[PDB]
């Protein structure tokens, strides 16, 4: 599935990511904007042989199991596939446990070089949440 800018952004709010750890909903569409455009069933595949997944591209390496990445960690408890749902619900419920754990959503590398310090409520401009 491919979200609608306003249609993530409704989704991500009711699944209470609007303001989570003090990021604005902006943050998160923004984030999903470049990780993924958008698009749940995206994957890429990384140096280490990790592969990150979905609409927030949650890595393999440490955030779900994928069968294919030894020594790995999967400490949101999924199937990496889960994570390519049209249903957000385990991205976000995964995404919260990311942004918890000290490192904020620097985390997300295409938040950090796109996202930090610019203008992200445009993200969320013209829909209606
Ligand atoms: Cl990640």
């Amino acid at each position: 599935k491919v979200f609608g800018r306003c249609e993530l952004a409704a989704a991500m709010k009711r699944h209470g990511l609007d303001n989570y750890r003090g990021y604005s909903l902006g943050n998160w569409v923004c984030a999903a904007k470049f990780e993924s455009n958008f698009n749940t069933q995206a994957t890429n595949r990384n140096t280490d042989g990790s592969t990150d997944y979905g609409i927030l591209q949650i890595n393999s390496r440490w955030w779900c199991n994928d069968g294919r990445t030894p020594g790995s960690r999967n400490l949101c408890n999924i199937p990496c596939s889960a994570l390519l749902s049209s249903d957000i619900t385990a991205s976000v419920n995964c995404a919260k446990k990311i942004v918890s754990d000290g490192n904020g959503m620097n985390a997300w590398v295409a938040w950090r070089n796109r996202c930090k310090g610019t203008d992200v409520q445009a993200w969320i401009r013209g829909c209606r949440l």
